[PDB]
RNA sequence: AUGUUUUU
């Protein structure tokens, strides 16, 4: 008796099971209400019920166990967590809790937690003694997260160009700067697919705030990982809540020496949401940005770091420029002094239908020698010195024509000499 | 005895009928008052009266049935809908209701609804069980909505250029960016005529907010569809109300697997209206735009989506640029990074009296391979690569001179090779 | 109202 197991079951089988259990007509009923009635009827027989979810401690002291399939939205099937157990096990926002639950009695509206069985997918004896995320020693990117497929596919050209322009390692904090209508969607899809193919052990999390739902359901059915999104039909409060829950879960996972990867596509939208939810202080800067509005996105971005004791946190955010709004322009670069990695995309190259439209000149990675060998770094330096004199479109055409001849970049580097 | 039937009748015949029924002199009376008196006299004999309209639920709990011929304006002949029936049939704003009505008794001012016969042009048993619009899975444009006439007319050149620049499919969410005095009116008229000619099965709705009455009555007598407009003589409150009613009706139609097409021509004017009706919060951004003013137009724009279960919602809005106001430059923009189709028009080409004055270079459609075949996409790519080096005016002249030689674009593509 | 917008 698990909550996620009943959530994954279809509607027809749940209706059939409820009709066999002998309850009210479930055809004219919601799936969540059907599951609730089935759990009630199964607990009336004396059997136990189990559930799971991410903890969201409220300001009063209690909390609930949000579900991932609903993008951490307030649902009727949330498991109530008393503050006594929180104080007894030192629980915090983001801790994954899995234990026995019971249906609400007369006068209650949510399931109660009796005994916790597993904390953060581990024993509670290992979670009671742990080092906080704020005390971990940061470090630079040491492990190399190669994005090249290696299967010789035609779509691998984007990953090869990305590796030649800006290699990505564990704990990297980069930025994907690109004007609208440049190809950010396809680039993010390719990055997510390459991460899921090359490094399936890492925890991939794609955050899409204030996006077109069709794109949400497309990304959810395309990438092999977790997708937490919030369409534009929701207020900025839900955006802030989702961002906080995601970053808290990422911190709790990193605290257990896990490799978390966050592919953010709405850093600008997140900053707009934070500027909308912040109370007015009577002081407005140039472009309509509050003085204390960028602090929360600043911390959300800076949360990414590489841990020496174990694990890492990678955050790749895509910033929006040339959107016609001065607020986004002020945000983007305020954040430019940030992202230890900038991958610029050119609109002029995208208009020529030359995919990918990557600005190789302005791209780059700091401390790239820690992720590449000596000969590889020398070859990349020679390639950059050869590409720099040529124009952007000409350099992109040259790179595409030279990478189409071979499958691996090593052969291209060997033929360049 | 139908309301719309009496509304379509002329004034002279209604006056004659009222004089034959033996009532007060109807020559010095309004047509609506004449219809009201005729309905009263006909109901005094014991016969039944029927009406219809779009439901507009008020904040208190009751509602009225607005009429389409009055642009959903508050009229004396609105049918009152009690909240009891709303609670009994789960009615919402936008549901088309058609049932028996009765004249108001002593102390009443509006017609009452006794029994509902048809809901959303369908049986109530099919409307009681339905999936909300917020739960439908979005998708990209799959079905091709070809705009080419095919009759070899001289006006078909605009549709041919539009198809070669940006093909339109079901569920598309585009933008027509053009400075003033460019030819937006003729272009919108041609688009509406091509939609009514090629795809007469789709529900066409043209929304004109804050425009001149002459243009309104011109569009109403030119296109073959529904025209809901609101001239500048009305406050922004009526603009917001009309936009809400139109989008709610569109959502209710899409919920019944219908293909709705909305040709918006005032996205900038709608954003200005929303910025005017929003209460001041003491925080003004660059250009005079409120922080929470663009949220409602953002949702109105993002409502457009393609449904996998059935139906679609297409919204083609025309944004205004270079109007001398910085608010529109932020308002029209901020919207640039939202849609997935931009059809730019050049003022320099319009000054040369070269119609249509379309910027073929900056135009385009994302995921265009889902609406065109392989050979068609290759021919469009070759045409774009040939047109790109030439200047805007030169490319437009070349395209016009090459399309004037033949009737179909297939012959042009075959002759280009 | 200052900042924002004006504004480069
Ligand atoms: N690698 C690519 N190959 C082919 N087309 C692409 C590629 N990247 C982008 N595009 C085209 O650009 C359009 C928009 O790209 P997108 O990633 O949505 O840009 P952004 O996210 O910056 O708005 C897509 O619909 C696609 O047709
Ligand atoms: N396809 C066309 N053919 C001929 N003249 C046109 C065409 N499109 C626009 N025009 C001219 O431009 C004028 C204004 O066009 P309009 O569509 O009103 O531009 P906008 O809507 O951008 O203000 C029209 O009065 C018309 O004379
Ligand atoms: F319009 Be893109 F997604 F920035
Ligand atoms: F003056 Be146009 F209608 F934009
Ligand atoms: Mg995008
Ligand atoms: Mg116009």
């Amino acid at each position: 008796m698990n909550l996620t197991e009943l959530k994954n079951t279809p509607v027809s089988e749940l209706i059939t099971l409820g009709e066999n259990m002998g309850l009210e007509n479930l055809a004219r009923m919601r799936k969540q209400d059907i599951i609730f009635a089935i759990l009630k009827q199964h607990a009336k027989s004396g059997e136990d019920i189990f559930g799971d979810g991410v903890l969201e401690i409220l300001q009063d002291g209690f909390g609930f166990l949000r579900s991932a399939d609903s993008s951490y939205l307030a649902g009727p099937d949330d498991i109530y967590v008393s503050p006594s157990q929180i104080r007894r096990f030192n629980l915090r926002t983001g801790d994954t809790i899995s234990g026995k639950i019971r249906p609400p009695k007369e006068g209650e509206r949510y399931f109660a937690l009796l005994k916790v069985n597993e904390v953060n997918f581990d024993k509670p004896e290992n979670a009671r003694n742990k080092i906080l995320f704020e005390n971990l020693t940061p470090l630079h990117a040491n492990s190399r997260l190669r994005m090249e497929r290696g299967n010789g596919s035609t779509e691998d050209l984007t990953a090869r160009v990305l590796d030649l322009a800006s290699p990505i390692g564990r704990g990297q904090r980069g930025l994907i700067v690109a004007p609208p209508k440049a190809g950010k969607t396809m680039l993010l899809q390719n990055i997510a697919q390459s991460i899921a193919y090359n490094h399936p052990d890492c925890v991939l999390m794609v955050l899409l705030i204030d996006e077109r739902p069709e794109e949400v359901t497309e990304m959810q059915r395309l990438v092999k990982g977790e997708v937490v999104a919030s369409t534009f039909d929701e207020p900025a409060s839900r955006h802030v809540q989702v961002a906080e829950m995601v970053i808290e879960k990422a911190k709790r996972l990193v605290e257990h020496k896990k490799d978390v990867i966050i592919l953010l596509d709405s850093i600008t939208r997140l900053a707009r949401a934070y500027n909308t939810v912040v109370p007015a202080s009577g002081k407005v800067l140039t472009g309509g940005v509050d003085a204390n509005a960028l602090h929360r996105p600043k911390r959300f971005f800076g949360a990414a770091r590489n841990v020496e004791e174990g694990g890492s946190l990678t955050i790749i955010a895509t910033a929006l420029i040339d959107t016609g709004s001065k607020m986004d322009e002020v945000i983007y670069e305020e954040f430019k002094g940030t992202g230890n990695m900038e991958l610029h995309l050119s609109r002029k190259i995208a208009e020529k239908r030359v995919f990918p439209a990557i600005d190789y000149n302005r791209s780059g990675t700091r401390k790239e020698e820690l992720l590449t060998t000596q000969e590889e770094l020398q070859k990349m330096w020679i390639l950059r010195k050869i590409i720099h004199p040529m124009g952007e479109i000409d350099a992109m055409e040259f790179l595409i024509n030279k990478l189409a001849m071979t499958k691996t970049n090593d052969d291209f580097f060997e033929m360049m000499k």
